């Protein structure tokens, strides 16, 4: 009945779990979770591995004893469980050094801190075995319109990013770079704020095949935009290298709810595109346990993460292998969507005629698209009413 | 006092000043206006030129005869005034035979048309003397999942601005084609929401040169985003290549208030960096008078668009002119933010004890960016309070 | 299999299937329907019945001939079909005397134009044996500041409901008013704009109980706002006489999608309030078919509405019986909030130590509230998964 | 030029200057202020007054003894400088104990802790001189729909504030409550979430002349919504009580900017009301300083504040007095707005030919309301252009 196995790769950071449920008006309500027990409670739920900041793994300012030593108990934890860690980040927005940002700061010394720090744990990623690098600018970005020249800050952004280009390949490391997108919150508005800035960001950069995107859910929907669309694209350019899995009920402050809730029917959406385009890599949730759940409530909501993708997942397959189904997409013209408007090429198509002089442009107006019928069909098998 | 001449650049379209008043709830307020006449009028009031749609000048479905009359007695128009045409563009959304989409409608005979009907417009655009070719796909989109799969979409788009952009090259013709985004309306959500998308969207066609960005205030603003970011980078792609002025009061329905409505900060940091920056393309108000106006109201209403402008270009060159606020910028390390982060190289930032073993970093964490000093000095410099 | 029957109380617009699919961009797509077609199409769905805006059943400025003609019309379809007339209300958007607001227009002549054109459609209303009568008042509001002083306004808007009251009781009419909020859309922002602004409105006229709200699930979203939560205190102030039900995604303009579609867990969470409350009103449906639809989409697209309805009736029921769902209530202490605070009274209140002084603040902040996992028995629910 | 005097009756929260900056992501930028070191600071600066929470003046869990002792220090430095503490409010938001909100929480235990907590203050107010007593219920919501029954919320939150209200006037208390409405943050949805669902409550509690509502800028424009016009709706029912200045960048997390900040044009109609109608309470700025900011910047943002406030009280002055203005009013037709509809009475408006039969719809429908104008002189005078 919808168990997770770790081949369904279904990943968590030690900062969601973890999370103690301080907010902007409140103290914590749960105390710190030791990285140890997380992986194992988590281990014990079904997930495939966990995902880590420098700063949850080895606590800021530790001297490089104290570093070895939790790493240790860390790689311990991992071997005993046989959890993986398919990916690491940095964190560059928590002490108050970054209040402007780490790689876009006014400051250069700052700038040049953050890469160092960076770098760092780029060696720590590699040696526990993570493939994807995931860096999110959350301070990089403004309240006011004087405080940051955005060109020059994304000269900047693009300085630091191909310098950690270089130094990965200089070491030759088997790792890659994705970029998370937000569009505002800590800051009021954040630099590279969708999967669509991103991702053009990323094709000026000088070794832009060693880059892609790592889109969530809840941001995308910060800024209204339509999710699986999002995704989509990040997939038709080939720069889906990671994917943020929650939940987000509007335009508002980051909410990191528990996948599939929020925005149900864009999770269903979303599934349906993943599994149907192949993607293989992590399915990570970034999320929070509502600050008013003890402990047991963290792991209800972390394991009701996977339930929901799960279910989701086996209505979104027998939708497409629903023969029904089939027919209607052929009614709304799907397949049509998919073959070339023009391979005969462009002389061709001025020299058709029935494209356009003879082309019966009321009788093609008339043409219902039949997409309530179809969309119809998907809410019966989201709902199991078929 | 604040009085536009055509070297300012200002150019309305044609179905701006020309909107009749009718929206999804109420019947037009304002009769049709000639074209002669709304290009007599602009002119008197200043402006360098106007756009148009094709079937903006010439009703769809006219005769090749009827057409020519109408084009010639809009050059007549055109020679009597001294107005330019800098930007055309097709109308593929009024008619409901793209009530799918142009360029991504399911129905392959319908995407086929919609290319022939840009292609001839493309050829009359030219002989106009337009520079910019705007395409804006207010159709290509959907309201429901299973209706439109993006990424067989997305192939369909970038087959239809290849080919266009074979047409051109094969004709010799001096034209670019700029894309105009918007996330939503009419369509629930339509694809290449946002300045960002579009971008990524252009790296991957067969001849990126050609494609640029036609980016609207009130566009980007319904997604939440920060416009004057947005502009930013798409100038520091060298893709900013026409754009479209307006206002727009939050995240709501396309509003297209006239320039200067709606965020005003927005519009001053806008102006800011389009005259810092010597963008020197039409500065082109895509606006609609509301339907509570008679006639005197639109030309008052247009007028405004460009008084506007000039007002917010006189506060920005004063801000940016204040030695007070030079000194400001310094103080807020704006000057650093321009300087290379590690022009050393990789090899030196990393044995730079400076950068992180000998780093302060509460000594770094303590000093203020003194941002709210700058941006107070800003709005006093907008309100004509310095 | 979820089939509706007149006993489910399921209504309809005129001017929802009879939406021609004109937008601001584009024409329409499908034909006028007659509306004695939609009524007999209405009555084999399975609806209950219809309503009407004045101008959608008598076409605006005919004669008193025409006008009787119209209305025979129509009356013989409702006796030789059953479906009954549970509201009505006026046109007061479309025409461009209105396009400053009807009720509250600046121009007095035109104040009382609207008011005259509401009395005489409140007549037809009883005439056809309508319970209520909505006011949207679509017009009404403001794109500037300085175009509309709100308290004047306001006395306005208090005026005309007032003499509409006035009106009713002196013929001795069983008809009580629903005012219908929305917050924007076609006017920049309209007043009274959600549900409490109107409740709070509806205290300040003369006879108050003769007023409640006829809420909208999109407009509501359309400020952000939790629909459910509105109609508890709607409910909770008794004065939830009707209710137009229909889909919205997120913050944009208004689209009238068929009800499930949107925010479907919203949904859910509607109909278990509307059931649980015991709601006795029409459930009726304000939306329109998306002009992709010929006219097979339009009766699908209704379908669908009261299909979505009964699904989600089935699974919130369902849900409220399930033995696991009712202890994880009391596992969650809603049996405690339905408990008073103090029935004691305030003295002894203040006497009660163990609520202040001897209050052990820490032992009641470590009780976790067990929402997530009562959250995810109500996704297991809406899904099916149990 | 644009000095404040403390006959401006600008006033602060404690909370407001002393922000630390510790938001969701980082850790505080700036160290605690002493609130006897923020009155004479802001006494300098030329503030009225200040405001506080209980748990800004007296820290969480004080002895008897070290609460005397920290009231007396404040004391001592409100007479040295002349301050006055015009409001108070209780923090039922910050303690863990509160995670699931404070009157509204659905433990019984903790609403009665949360009612002794409250009252307890009121005595302390009262002390000092408040005349408002201002309620923020930021934890009283929920992020899921079973979580909360609404109906029974609002029993308990009707409770509450009648046992308030009881308590008062048994004592004798001169003070009245305002009630701060918030849409979302920190709850996913806030109960009372505008104006005008705080102003539709009120008038159900036992006493409703007690009661008024403290609305927020930011808060309202967090759900789109237009803030003159939801500040006139509370003039126009007399319940405008206290007032929150500060500055949003429309929806998104609330960003309590410096006032002038955000929505400009927003802000120059909000003065333009508030001074129009002659609110007399304090201009009281709920504000956080960015923690970009050392504590020069902090005291730079707080004198912002009012120097944007005289500056808008300025141009709105300018706006009222110029001739051509109140000439164009009269050509809106602002004069006939404040005008009745019908004094003349039901029955004459029932036989006024001139209302209906006789009137001419096409010629009061091609009226131009001349908004435009009106509206760009209103530009003009907010940029100092005429
Ligand atoms: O970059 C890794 C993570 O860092 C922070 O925790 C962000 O809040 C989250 O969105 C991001 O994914
Ligand atoms: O593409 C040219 C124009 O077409 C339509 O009028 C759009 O509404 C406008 O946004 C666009 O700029
Ligand atoms: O008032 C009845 C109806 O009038 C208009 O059609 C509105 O768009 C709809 O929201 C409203 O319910
Ligand atoms: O209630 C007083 C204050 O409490 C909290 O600080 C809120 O964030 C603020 O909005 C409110 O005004
Ligand atoms: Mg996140
Ligand atoms: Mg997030
Ligand atoms: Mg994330
Ligand atoms: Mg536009
Ligand atoms: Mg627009
Ligand atoms: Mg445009
Ligand atoms: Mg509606
Ligand atoms: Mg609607
Ligand atoms: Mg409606
Ligand atoms: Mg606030
Ligand atoms: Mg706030
Ligand atoms: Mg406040």
């Amino acid at each position: 009945n919808y168990q997770p196995t770790p081949e369904d790769r279904f990943t968590f950071g030690l900062w969601t779990v973890g999370w103690q449920g301080r907010d902007p008006f409140g103290d914590a309500t749960r105390r710190a979770l030791d990285p140890v027990e997380s992986v194992r409670r988590l281990a014990e739920l079904g997930a495939h591995g966990v995902t880590f900041h420098d700063d949850d793994l080895i606590p800021f300012g530790s001297s490089d004893s104290e570093r070895e030593e939790h790493v240790k108990r860390f790689r311990q934890a991992l071997d005993d469980t046989g959890m993986k860690v398919p990916m690491a980040t940095t964190n560059l927005f928590t002490h108050p050094v970054f209040k402007d940002g780490g790689f876009t700061a006014n400051d250069r010394d700052v700038r040049r801190y953050a890469l160092r720090k960076t770098i760092r744990n780029i060696d720590l990623a590699v040696e526990l075995g993570a493939e994807t690098y995931v860096a999110w600018g959350g301070r990089e970005g403004a309240e006011s319109g004087g405080a940051k020249d955005v060109r020059d800050a994304l000269d900047r952004m693009k300085e630091a990013f191909d310098l950690l280009g270089e130094y990965v390949t200089s070491q030759g490391y088997d790792i890659r770079f994705a970029i998370e997108p937000k569009p505002n919150e800590p800051r009021g508005d954040i630099l590279l704020p969708t999967v669509g800035h991103a991702l053009a960001f990323i094709e000026r950069l000088e070794r832009p095949e060693l880059y892609g995107v790592n889109p969530e859910v809840g941001h995308e929907q910060m800024a209204g935009l339509n999710f699986p669309h999002g995704i989509a694209q990040a997939l038709w350019a080939g720069k889906l290298f990671h994917i943020d899995l929650n939940g987000q009920n509007g335009i508002k402050y980051d909410q990191d709810l528990r996948f599939g809730a929020g925005d149900l029917r864009a999770a269903f959406w979303l599934v349906d595109l993943l599994e149907s385009a192949g993607y293989s890599g992590p399915r990570h949730f970034d999320f929070k346990p509502p600050r008013t759940e003890d402990f047991d409530g963290v792991w209800a909501s972390a394991a009701g993460c996977m339930r929901n993708y799960l279910i989701l997942k086996e209505r979104a397959a027998a939708f497409r292998a629903d023969p029904e189904v089939q027919e209607a997409l052929r009614a709304s013209r799907l397949d049509e969507l998919a073959r070339p408007t023009a391979a005969d090429g462009l002389q061709a198509l001025l020299d058709d005629r029935s494209a356009f002089e003879e082309f019966d442009v009321d009788a093609a107006a008339a043409r219902g698209m039949a997409f309530e019928r179809l969309d119809q069909l998907a809410m019966d098998h989201l709902l199991g009413a078929r």
